């Protein structure tokens, strides 16, 4: 009905007051739906703003349930999930929102309270309740970006913005620039990694994960999706290894990670955002900055270091020891299955974990610890810094050093795992031959890429700005279209399926010898991995970039799923030097039966009850090498294809067409 | 199209044939297709009845899966969905026709199995492939007991229609009378409740409920249905509160549960049925059977009695626990919202079932042991008794005994969850002031019952018996229609919504006074649920027993839902005193937010399932007539039976 696209208004201009008119549209406001402020001028408002609109939609008046701690939260104040606080006051609004009986009461209930609550929080809160009722499936919910651009952009360009909408009339009006590798010069080295911290499309997609799958509600309201503690291992896993792909091409080491809470944090970061919600800006934090215990009494945290180092002693322990124990006391095993996603539970701190009092909420607790070390006491009435919001913690350098770390304690698990054995990855009677790439107007075996300017209208997130469009060029790394060819033979007799897995490693290290399973196993990225039918004989498989299952098309993310753009590594201008494999495995023990939708539930989707691989996530190399092997091109069985291939980067800006 | 209309067809005589021609149309089935019996013969037979057909439905030659394992169970022996290796047969076969994606490679793959594989099974097989494929759906599926008779008619009749059929010309055929009260004389008074028992269409209701809710089966989609093992739960727990109270119409005290399962059965039952499709007749269990340890080789079985104590003592320490362990080791809590829906799942094991290994598959066993009494080791080459299938289980005494047992298992759980507070089952401005209900031609407050014959085509059913119409003439009871008449006020000054729960139970005990809650609460019988919207001031609210949601009409059962001529106790000649009970509840509280519409998403009422009178009283309340709220309202009914047999 039109409830739905009426919804979608609350999410245009979130500081203009409900009653000030949102599209072509406006809304007719109770008097009790009025502000307090507001309230005793009411006559006045509805009116002067009752103009120029083509539609006016009704709202109905009902009690509405109380909003006492949705409100609790100020308004001009930052909000973040990893905030114990904070988690308490969303899992209180969203079961409202996610128990408003109809779709007329949700509407009036977000109508009266969308003026009354915070709009980073009502936003978060509005958003995951439309995601899991059932009756607002389907629907295209705004970019993040649109309706808050001051967590995606340099504040500089905001007083441009109102000063291009203010003076030239619309359709005159000049795109607005925004600034590219802006937060660090050339003196420091982590600033080549610009195109990738902060890059629009990766940090969307990390707001857009934790969306989906959260840690803390209610498992009904969408904790307990099938294997979310793998994901969230693989997911952040593979975002390191993305990272650390692109270091080496910026003539880096690999990322270190955040060896112990007690030593000085080198790469300081100033992220030159600023919250026009909370009218201050986000902290930086200093070279040798060092974490501090945390006592911030309003926003319930009263954390010591020593209580984090403790949940690390802990998980190391139970991951040595090969089993946890239960709030109950009895253990349960980390066994080959299942450990990996217990585990994630119980890093993360997901309401899943089997013992949160005794394993903690390490992982969430360090983004908070990392963001308050220039205020961690409150004596200074400072906010968090970047790390602190899953919306800009990939801004930040030390992010991906502590997210290193803690895929180092994964890893201690992995490496319990008992080797794939010559038998568990081979497929009787499949044979691939070879793989290739092919880019148009490029040699065999060969990536491209470059800069891209692309647009994205800000409009509806700039509030108290006059009226029209706001155009704004970002700039942000591209990949030429490629497409793979693969040749299989089948010698059976009979057709087989088959799944096919694609990744690409770095060929060499950052010495430039010839790397060993051991070391490249943890540097494989996903590149793609589909199902396919194979005729007896031989088979030649076309696969194209753009149909890759790791990544979400560039109209999505604009106008949930990894960039499209950031699909392939950056590389050098001279040609970087990369292993590109593929494997075949049989899809008839890696099948998962089910009943799958298929469309664009930002990738097909994967919002149906199961994930749609029994294999470990990251399979191939997820585990340790069996006896003798050393390197890939001794792991390879039959059924799987290397091949070089080298990535070239240059230095151009190319338009979006 | 057309396909649709085909697959039907092989619901048609289940025993002839394929190529020997259902209803108007024949199969011209290839002649690699007709069975190495009939194959070296194809010639003579394809052109025997080759004219005399309007149309003729070509089949193509596909290629087929094995069909070994569908094979694996003999023609002329019988099913079951109980049996561990049934199940293993039926959910592969199911698998292929599910399979064949194409509606017309289905028709070829069944035209070809359906010769070669169990009658029984093939009808089950299809029937599940049929109601859950998405392009054969809305699909009207012939009633079983049109092509399965012998599981439904004492077999007597049999050669009676035989004879009728070969003997007199179609038109003068006289409509054959089914035998009732047969299975027992008065000697036996269980014998007085064959009008529940061995109804129709109550065996027809469970056989049809076991169908859309299935405990095992190939994916885990159409086994996962919300709240089945409630669902199991309080459907089950339904037929013995109707039994019980049918029982009281009897001059019956209430069903004894089966204690311990070492002690002597005392009630024996031979259901007098005969199995056209294994030649043979169903065995009797004799009094005083006990029950013994099966090793019936062929069959996958390897069960002791201890087993089955063993898991029933499990399963009672983890009621009174509180919490269940899953295989993992991890611990799940059986709390007031999914715990009796988790209970349901693990006692008769659906593969839901968060530990079949350790809780076993209680229920189910159960069904096995007590059929198998006369022949537990397989020396005797027996088959299994009426309680080892579904379609004939209720037949039965035992059954409603073990359904008994196991219905108080899931009592000690319910006695755990905490009183309804007076609060929680109060409608804030809602009083209903009264309820009353009125039969045509019958004073207010008085329910009417006696027999009926209604009439039936078992044609369908009868392998190679002259063509033409076969009717039968069943006898059932029957209720005079009726209307409930409700005065709700409302005294908010809105529109408010509200479900009606209308249940019924006896009013006294028996030494004549009013029965107490603790004992009342569990012989309440639900008589209908729907929703209601009431306008500010005086509502008079009037519902048609026909339009009850607990019941399916006529027309369904004859030609899942409870049958409608059963939807009333039989009562006494000298009148059986009742307490109909009404509650109008929240529906906004009640509500879910997605014979009662389309059949395939959620169940529409929040509330636990038997809601009012699911667990014990608040503090203070001991009797109904003082456990009532505002919004709640309760009449004296007086149930009267007469011995007569009207028409239809
Ligand atoms: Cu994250
Ligand atoms: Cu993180
Ligand atoms: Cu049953
Ligand atoms: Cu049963």
């Amino acid at each position: 009905m039109n409830y739905k696209k009426n919804l979608l208004l609350l999410y245009d201009r979130p500081r203009e007051p409900i009653f000030m008119g949102k599209g072509k549209s406006v809304f007719d406001v109770p008097d009790n739906y009025l502000t307090d402020r507001y309230r005793p001028i009411g006559p006045e408002i509805q009116n002067r703003f009752g103009e120029l609109a083509e539609e006016r939609i009704p709202v109905r008046s009902i009690a509405l349930p109380d909003l006492r701690i949705p409100m609790s939260l100020g308004r001009q104040e930052q909000f973040s999930l990893f905030i114990p606080r904070h988690r308490k006051i969303a899992a209180r609004l969203i079961d409202i929102f996610m128990g408003m009986r109809n779709i007329e009461e949700l509407q009036s209930c977000a109508v009266f309270a969308r003026d009354r609550i915070n709009p980073y929080l009502f936003n978060y809160a509005l958003s995951v309740a439309l995601l899991h009722r059932r009756d607002t499936k389907n629907l295209d919910l705004p970019s993040v970006v649109e309706v808050f651009p001051d967590k995606y952009v340099d504040s500089r360009v905001f007083e441009q913005i109102r000063e291009e909408a203010t003076v030239v009339p619309e359709g005159m009006r000049m795109p607005i620039v925004i600034p590219k590798d802006f937060t660090a010069s050339d003196l420091d080295e982590e600033h080549r990694l610009w195109y990738f911290r902060e890059d629009i499309g990766v940090n969307l997609h990390h707001w857009h994960w934790h969306l989906v799958y959260p840690f803390e509600a209610s498992n009904r309201a969408i904790v307990d999706k099938d294997r979310r503690g793998e994901l969230f291992y693989y997911m952040h896993s593979q975002l390191i290894a993305r990272y650390n792909f692109e270091r080496f091409c910026n003539r880096l080491q690999r990322v270190k990670r955040l060896n112990n809470l007690r030593e000085p944090i080198a790469e300081g970061y100033f992220p030159k955002l600023d919250s026009l919600v909370a009218s201050r800006t986000w902290p930086g934090r200093v070279d040798n900055a060092v974490i501090k215990d945390l006592n911030r009494e309003l926003d319930q945290i009263k954390q010591d270091v020593s209580d984090l180092e403790r949940w690390i002693d802990r998980i190391y322990e139970a991951v040595h020891q090969g089993y946890v124990v239960d709030e109950s006391g009895n253990r349960i095993f980390l066994d080959e299955e299942k450990g990996i996603d217990i585990l994630g539970n119980i890093i993360e701190s997901s309401i899943l974990s089997p013992n949160r009092q005794l394993y903690g909420d390490m992982h969430n607790v360090g983004h908070v610890f990392l963001s308050y070390t220039h205020d961690p006491d409150h004596r200074h009435l400072e906010s968090f810094g970047v790390m602190g919001d899953v919306a800009t913690a990939m801004r930040d350098p030390v992010f991906y050093r502590w997210h290193s770390f803690i895929d180092d304690i994964f890893q201690e698990h992995k490496i319990k795992l008992p080797a794939y054995t010559k038998s568990q990855l081979t497929y009787e009677g499949i044979s691939v031959t070879g793989i290739i790439v092919q880019s148009e107007g490029a040699p065999v075996n060969t990536l491209h890429t470059y800069w891209q300017q692309s647009d994205v209208d800000l409009s509806r997130g700039m509030d108290f700005v006059p009226r029209g469009n706001v155009f704004a060029r970002f700039t942000h790394l591209q990949h030429a279209p490629f497409q793979y060819v693969i040749q299989i033979d089948n010698t059976s007799d009979a057709q087989r399926m088959g799944f096919v897995r694609i990744f690409m490693a770095p060929k060499n290290d950052e010495r430039g010898q010839p790397m060993l399973f051991r070391d490249q196993r943890l540097f494989m990225v996903e590149m793609d991995k589909f199902l396919v039918a194979l005729r007896p004989g031989a088979n030649r498989i076309r696969r194209r970039s753009n149909e890759s299952t790791v990544t979400i098309p560039f109209e999505r993310t604009f106008r949930c799923g990894w960039p499209a753009h950031m699909l392939v590594p950056k590389g050098l201008p001279e040609g970087f030097p990369a292993d590109l494999f593929v494997m075949v495995s049989n899809y008839e023990d890696d099948r998962v039966v089910q009943d799958l939708v298929g469309t664009c539930n930002d990738y097909c989707g994967v919002r149906d009850r199961l994930y749609p691989d029994r294999k470990a996530m990251g399979f191939p190399f997820d585990r340790l090498a069996r006896t003798g092997v050393d390197r890939l091109s001794n792991f390879v069985t039959p059924n799987m294809a290397i091949q070089s291939v080298n990535v070239i980067h240059i230095d151009k800006t190319v338009p979006r067409t």
